[PDB]
């Protein structure tokens, strides 16, 4: 009975399934202290003030309750390699690639797990409180909605989780006695501490290990206290464990924005897209359209749960409560909804402070005034000359979602918004044009398995999902083909973007942001059944003067809608390679189909 070291709540008042969860992990990991979040605004202050009393987090003076984390950095990021899925079988995993080498996921055995379990929870709480954080997927009480609890070490982790889900009493009330994914989190520092404490920041990396066991229901991390390792919402739950279950339930859990898009006839449309990191999607989701009497909201910018409604709709909710965006590269001119959500109740983690209290970062394109100076994210001094960036480039705002001066009305809908388009994108250099749309549902789910991106080297990303499919991706598009055979289904229509073609010379060949509302437009067009587009081998694109182009005189077209066929077969056969090594014995008859007919209608040109 664990009850003599609750400094908050009530062991009593839990439902018993969360009692359980609750004691048995504070017996294993020896907590000094146990408290279960409210999710009050008296609760979050005083943890703040409490991270900033012991120096774990700066206030930043120049703006409305903004804080500031500098971590230690070795433990700057989400990390695939120490991100692992258990089954009894690999193959429900993992496809079994050719080469020894899946690029597609991380299985661990159960026997394996055991061992590294038992090699890091026992006693790794001891002198600290472990926080009991009961949390909403989605908007409280929706039927797409889905309970987690997560029990943490570390306050930066609960005042992250009650930004970026929603969290507290509500949704223990909410709950019952429910089902609920169970979410074991720890800094892994117990005190006294074996070792010494960088910059105020709790991690271990040698031991990190980011652990989801689908078949229990339950996630379990140890190590970092960082982001997409620690904030369990946000990709373990709401991609890897959330594909896993709708693949069971019939569902979709997938890396996509959402958005509601209305022309200037009044007439609104919802469309989801799924581009990897630093393709653009918090971009798109809170475009400021350039087109007179467009419009965009957002619902989200990241996670996307969609469900066939009763009618056939595909019913999406953003699952997230917040933004967990990436801070670099986000400046006033390209991205000003970003810049007016994070003035206020934003957290930050790893960019830089200027001396009046401000945040700073890599392309923020926002002079400072003669004489202001900058603290780096290293907690030094700092000057634009040099080698080093101020901010890390993966250092994050954390900001509630409700913040966006362009948040959609029916973000928090609980039915969901129905869903018209499904955009697939990335950045790719040459070949592949602005803007083209599936010649049918399963060429749309083959564009899909087929996307690739230059990231540090051109790699695969199908559905933007490589470092979160939950189980055998093989699999995961059959379900996705699946689809298709629902009765009375509406499917949305599926195009392809590319913001980033460039030219020889290595610019640009389309100015995007803002811009791409054109393409939104001829999208829109399109789903009303408009007769914009010329067919093409790789699908539909628009015809000659189907764009609106006003405004944006010196495009090269020629160049930007171009199609070769040398390219083509080399994306072709390098499809085929990749789909043959990492996929083989679990690749859809389909999808090999729609490989075969895009090959033939490439060697008919
Ligand atoms: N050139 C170009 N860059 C873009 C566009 N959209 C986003 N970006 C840049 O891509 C980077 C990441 O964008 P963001 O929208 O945060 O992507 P996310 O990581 O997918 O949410 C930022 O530097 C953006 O300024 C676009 O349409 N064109
Ligand atoms: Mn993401
Ligand atoms: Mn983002
Ligand atoms: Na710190």
């Amino acid at each position: 009975d664990f009850s003599a070291k609750v400094i908050q709540g009530s062991l009593d008042s839990l439902p018993q399934e969360v009692r359980k969860f609750v004691e048995g992990n504070a017996q294993l990991c020896q907590p000094e202290y146990i408290h279960i979040c409210d999710g009050s605004e008296e609760e979050y202050g005083r943890l703040l003030a409490h991270m900033q009393e012991e120096g774990v987090i700066r206030k930043l003076k120049k703006y409305d309750n903004c804080w500031l984390a500098l971590t230690d950095p070795r433990d700057v990021a989400r990390i695939e390699s120490k991100t692992v899925i258990i089954t009894q079988e690999q193959r429900d995993t993992v496809p079994i690639p050719k080469s020894g080498q899946s690029q597609l996921g991380r299985w661990m055995s159960e026997e394996d797990f055991e061992k590294a379990f038992n090699a890091r929870f026992p006693g790794c709480m001891k002198g600290r409180t472990m926080y009991v954080i009961p949390f909403s997927m989605g908007p409280l009480g929706s039927p797409l909605a889905k309970i987690g609890i997560e029990l943490t070490d570390s306050p930066y982790v609960v005042a992250s989780m009650r930004i970026m889900t929603r969290m507290g009493t509500s949704v223990l009330e909410a709950l019952g006695d429910g089902e609920f994914i169970k979410c074991l989190h720890s800094v892994g520092c117990p005190l006294p501490l074996k070792k010494p404490l960088v910059n105020n920041w709790a991690c271990n990396p040698e031991l990190t290990l980011i652990a989801h066991l689908p078949d229990r229901r339950e996630i379990i991390s140890f190590g970092s206290g960082y982001g997409g390792n620690s904030l369990l919402g946000k990709k373990c739950f709401a991609l890897r464990i959330a594909s896993r279950l709708a693949k069971e339930e019939g569902w979709l859990a997938e890396h996509m924005l959402i958005l509601g898009i209305t022309n200037p006839e009044g007439k609104k449309k919802y469309l989801a897209a799924a581009f990897p990191s630093a393709c653009g999607k918090t971009n798109l989701a809170m475009m400021n359209p350039t087109l007179p009497g467009w419009k965009v909201e957002c619902v989200g910018d990241d996670i996307a749960w969609m469900k066939f409604d009763a009618q056939g709709n595909l019913r999406a909710i953003n699952p997230e409560n917040g933004f967990f965006g990436v801070a670099p590269g986000t400046s006033v001119k390209t991205n000003p909804n970003a810049i007016k959500t994070i003035q206020k109740n934003t957290i930050f983690t790893n960019v830089a402070e200027t001396s009046d209290g401000g945040v700073y970062w890599e392309g923020i394109d926002e002079p400072l005034a003669p004489g202001v100076t900058i603290t780096s994210w290293k907690n030094k001094e700092w000057r634009p000359q040099d080698e080093e960036p101020c901010a890390h480039p993966n250092s994050r705002f954390c900001t509630p979602a409700s913040q966006c001066p362009i948040i959609d009305p029916a973000w928090e809908s609980p039915e969901g918004v129905p869903i018209e388009g499904i955009i697939f994108g990335g950045r790719r250099p040459a070949g592949v044009p602005l803007v083209y749309e599936a010649l049918s549902w399963q060429h749309g789910v083959f564009v899909g398995a087929a996307m690739r991106s230059e990231g540090g080297g051109i790699m695969h990303d199908p559905f933007a999902m490589r470092p979160f499919f939950g189980y055998n991706f093989g699999k995961y598009l059959a379900h996705w083909l699946s689809m298709a055979h629902r009765p009375a289904a509406k499917l949305p229509k599926i195009f392809h973007v590319n913001w980033f073609r460039k030219d020889k010379n290595g610019k640009f060949l389309w100015p995007g942001f803002g811009e791409n509302s054109r393409v939104l437009e001829w999208m829109f067009g399109r789903i009303e059944g408009e007769d914009s587009a010329k067919l093409t081998p790789i699908g539909y694109v628009p015809k000659e003067d189907a764009l609106n182009l006003k405004g944006l005189g010196d495009v090269n077209v020629e160049e930007l809608f171009g199609i070769s066929k040398e390219f083509w077969e080399k994306e072709v056969e390098e499809i085929d390679k990749y789909l043959e090594d990492q996929v083989n014995a679990d690749l859809p008859y389909e999808i090999e189909r729609e490989l075969r007919a895009l090959k033939q209608r490439i060697s008919q040109m």
